[PDB]
């Protein structure tokens, strides 16, 4: 929805991610909630946006 974000960060917190994704990555449907969980259970659970949130939303298919 943003085309290009250029959003790369250091790492970032579940919550914050949450909607730099929702920002980032095209949304059809709450893919966030995939993205979210597993966040959670990271092993910080602030880590790269891009790596993880997508890596979540894209092996659940939660889209």
């Amino acid at each position: 929805g943003s085309h290009m974000a250029s959003t790369g960060e250091n790492v970032i917190s579940v919550a914050e991610l949450i909607n730099a994704m929702k920002q980032v990555k095209h949304i059809p449907e709450s893919k966030l909630t995939s993205l979210a969980a597993a966040l959670a259970e990271a092993k910080d659970g602030k880590v790269n946006i891009d790596d993880l949130v997508k890596v979540i939303e894209l092996v659940d298919k939660e889209d």
